[PDB]
């Protein structure tokens, strides 16, 4: 059971891994046309950055 923390998001996960899709495919549905342009998390009050969004995935369900 996996709760969206975005403030603007109203919708919730039913499993861990439901954030991370909906999150990773939801919030961020990445160009993968970026030549260096490192991925930084979307929450208000985190400032959390990654190079990828798998690092961000990893981070989310670990801090969000
Ligand atoms: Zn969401
Ligand atoms: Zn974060």
């Amino acid at each position: 059971d996996l709760k969206c923390k975005w403030k603007e998001c109203p919708e919730s996960a039913s499993s861990l891994f439901d954030l991370q899709r909906h999150l990773l495919k939801d919030h961020v549905s990445q160009d993968f046309k970026h030549p260096m342009e490192p991925l930084a998390c979307n929450w208000e009050d985190c400032d959390f950055l990654g190079d990828d969004t798998a690092s961000i995935v990893n981070h989310i369900n670990a801090q969000h």
